[PDB]
């Protein structure tokens, strides 16, 4: 009975398991249970604290994976595959993971929480691309990931009401770090020292911890990747929402209690079933049940809420990839698929942008035409494709983080920046995608540290820059080892490219472009 | 006759002329200068069109140049070469229907290709007699024949109530296409070959070059054409009929005035009267438009020539067509606040959006928005040296730079042998600043030949730069072909070349300012519309 594996937590002991990294030993606790099973009458509701313990609580393995839809377009395609739910599916999923060196630190150590992505309508804290040994090993990080209600049974909301209120799926991410407040100092993590890190729509979530007071007791910095709180994609109106909610309970065969009641019934896999004709669309750009501006947990529009912020004590890491919009296309963009090099028409173009900016008007819808046509090479298919990618990763990534940036630096935070530019040897997405969101997490967790997963020696020593950056922020709000990366501000506009080659800063990102989206699309 | 120079005596249609010898640099030229071709347009003539001139009796005097048409002087800057080389050089009459030849000395045996200048100044200025039109250079050196006329201008020229017998519209491009006829029926007489003529003009020389394809009647009175900073098409060319309606009635209100009395009582205003209101006509900070300009009058341009541009067939066509480096900045010491030749005209961003205002005046505020958002640099939203730049750039492209792209363009894809080039050398004697780069009109002089002249103190490479110019413009008055048998390529649809004229040889370059063209050609109108 190995005493580094016993743990006493609030809610009674756990035994963790000891796992091999490729450096030594890290101490693992899987599948921590921090909410009661938001389950029967619990559905849609917020989360409730999980009740004490007796006994010693096996924590040696990863919990289910909280129910959702599971991609099916490319069978055992490993690109596809690997953001699969790996774990049964159940609405029974509230748990999370940490891991520690081991031995358990000697004095209290920064800890990093991981929130996944997936649009709010899948993820899980289990995928390999999240294991968080690496960083504990290497650079002796507490790491602590944890699940959260997606889809319906998340963000379902009928605003207003006491049983289906709305973000139910941050507040069990907020449970999780209360639950980190309260623990994690038994882990020999420091809860003075928490610093959230998200990718797409964990970026968006990290990003409304930010907006949201309560939250904002419960860390002190914060790493948004690819991905915001305002833009597009990450919030609805309450108007909207209701409007959703209603639809996909006339869907399923359904005054809100009742409502509520009757959904309360239904199996989970009819309201999956049902989720995505909520809005019927081509592609992925929206999603039905996301987080919604409830005047409670959002108490305004993220737009607003940056605007107008005081934000002089954050410290913020923000930072895209190469091509922020290539995975999009693949999922009903037509012309696109991974098989050919999606060399596109001009029509096609056209109509790709109207599924990518599903809410342009005819002029707007024009204007970005004109403004991404390459007027030398008007009908060449390699720039209509290449440009395709680039409006949709514009307008739903890239430009939103600018425009964050931008807000934050202007109102008092500390605020860095970046571009990840490496394509992974292993990626199994054809070339002309180049590098899709979601491909830099795996060098930011460390994997290309284990040998067997075939990374180039490069892409190792990469990997450890990347892992060094990241902890190097989560210990004192700045990335650089104590050329320099410099702060992000709205005079200088600096960021750095990350790649095999050394840190190069340059200024301004996507500037012209952005200045498009951010300030001439809306008048319009 | 008797003692008089042989070469000096010839006869047209209209009479007997008197040229006279004139030197230049590599030896003599034949100047026939002040030939008449319309009657006087003055009188119960005056907003009428031109009259061809009556024959005369005895040996008309052409060894000096003429009245020039009565027209608004620029008093700008008092002394300063800059503005005052475009200034009138001769008297200001309204009787001023006049034009010139230069030929060789003596006069070529063979039919020789002439080329016919048409001056620009806005429609409200200019003349033929300017030293920097001196045909003088290219007869000598290139064997030209070189023809110029006076037109009527301003309101003299332009003022219409579109639909009256009495004031047409376009009598100004009316007197350009006499002097056309006047070369059909007489060049032949000096050795020019009527079966041979290339306008070239500049400016609103250069949308008049372009009236002139698009108008059928002149069709048939020349073969080529050149088009340098200016086209028919574009926001500055042509007004509707019912605008120029709308501001003769309100010049005629101006000075004290059933079209037919209204007209009668501006043929009695004094020249300078009409002068002095025209400018009134149409209130604004700076020179962007002038209130008399050719009219849409469903005769001369049977529909606007945007329409005609998009739904001609040009296979016949071989044009050439071009902008200089900094075709804005001219404009702007012209009343943009901010802006001065005697200072370096650091401006403000807010300096730059009044400016757009000014610049476009016809955008609306979302327009203006859009325009000032397309050329901010973001990374240096408020540095005074690109805001200035920037101001001199929206007001270039859009009336210019742009007109020009999308003439090229409409011709090219409609069947026309293009040819296109951006001037981009600074006379070495230029007197505006540097800032204000290579404004327009200061290509002229090199494609007119003037540092030949060494009393001009050009530079040597200035001269041999002249030369090369000469060249180009003269083979293609030649052979439809500036190239004499690196390459200047045609400008097609496919790969949008064009050619860098400055002191190193020639380049080629492609796309024609596109992505910003794009904006001013393809998505503003639609702004316009919303
Ligand atoms: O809830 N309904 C889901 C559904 C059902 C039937 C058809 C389509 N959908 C939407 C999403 C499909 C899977 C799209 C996931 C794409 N994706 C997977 C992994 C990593 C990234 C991405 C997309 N990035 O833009
Ligand atoms: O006919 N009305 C004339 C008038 C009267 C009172 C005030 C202003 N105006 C307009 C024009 C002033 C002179 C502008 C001439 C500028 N200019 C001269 C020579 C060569 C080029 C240019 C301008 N190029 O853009
Ligand atoms: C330059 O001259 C103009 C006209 O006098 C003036 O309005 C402007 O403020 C001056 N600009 C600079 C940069 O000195």
């Amino acid at each position: 009975e190995d005493p580094q594996l016993l743990v006493r937590v609030r809610g009674g002991q756990l035994r963790g398991i000891r796992l091999k990294a490729p450096g030594g030993p890290v101490s693992a606790f899987l599948g921590i249970p921090f909410a009661e099973p938001p389950v029967g009458s619990r559905r849609f509701m917020p989360p409730e604290p999980k009740r004490p313990w007796s006994g010693v609580l096996d924590a040696t393995t990863f919990q289910n994976v909280c129910y959702q839809y599971v991609d099916t377009l490319y069978p055992g395609f490993e690109g596809t595959e690997m953001w699969n739910p790996n774990r049964e599916l159940s609405e029974d999923c509230l748990y999370l993971n940490v891991w520690t060196p081991y031995p358990r630190p000697a004095s209290p150590t920064p800890v990093l929480i991981w929130i996944y992505g997936g649009g709010f309508y899948s993820g899980a804290a289990s995928l390999d691309v999240y294991d968080g040994r690496f960083l504990a090993q290497v650079e002796g990080a507490v790491l602590v990931s944890m699940n959260y209600r997606v889809g319906t049974f998340g963000f379902l909301a009928l605003p207003g009401s006491r049983e289906a209120p709305g973000n139910v799926g941050l507040l069990d991410q907020r449970l999780a770090l209360q639950w980190v407040q309260e623990n994690i100092a038994a882990f020999g993590g420091d809860p003075m020292s928490v610093t959230l890190f998200g990718e797409s729509a964990g970026a968006a979530s990290v990003g409304m911890h930010i907006l949201s007071l309560p939250s904002r007791s419960l860390f002190h910095r914060a790493v948004l990747q690819s991905g915001t709180p305002n833009g597009p994609w990450a919030t609805v109106s309450a108007g909207e929402a209701r409007r959703r909610a209603t639809l996909l309970a006339r869907l399923v065969g359904c005054n809100d209690t009742e409502l509520i009641a009757c959904l309360r019934t239904r199996p989970a896999q009819d309201l999956v079933d049902h989720e995505w004709h909520v809005l019927p669309q081509e592609s992925i750009f929206r999603f039905s049940f996301v987080p919604v501006v409830d005047g409670d947990f959002l108490s305004d529009t993220p737009e607003a809420l940056i605007n107008t912020g005081d934000f002089q004590d954050l410290q913020v890491l923000v930072g895209v990839v190469k091509d922020e919009g290539s995975y999009f296309l693949v999922y009903g963009v037509p012309g696109f698929s991974k098989d050919n090099e999606s060399l596109i028409s001009r029509a096609q173009f056209l109509a790709g942008v109207r599924i990518g900016v599903p809410q342009a008007s005819d002029l707007a819808a024009e204007a970005v035409v004109l403004h991404y046509t390459d007027w030398l090479h008007p009908e060449d298919p390699t720039h209509l494709r290449d440009a395709m990618s680039a409006v949709v990763g514009d307008h739903n990534v890239v430009c939103p983080v600018a425009q964050l940036a931008g807000r934050l630096a202007a109102q008092g935070a500390r605020v860095y920046a970046y571009i990840f530019e490496h394509r992974a040897s292993t990626l199994t997405w054809p070339l002309w995608m180049g590098v899709p969101h979601g491909y830099e997490i795996e060098f930011i967790f460390g994997l290309p540290l284990d040998p067997s997963l075939n990374y180039t020696t490069e892409e190792r020593i990469f990997a450890q820059r990347l892992m060094k950056y990241w902890t190097n922020f989560a210990r004192t709000g700045d990335p650089n080892d104590p050329p320099q990366w410099p702060p992000y501000t709205t005079a200088a506009q600096q960021y750095v490219s990350l790649n095999l080659k050394p840190l190069e800063v340059r200024r301004g990102l996507r500037a012209q472009t952005c200045a498009f989206w951010n300030r001439f699309l809306p008048k319009l």
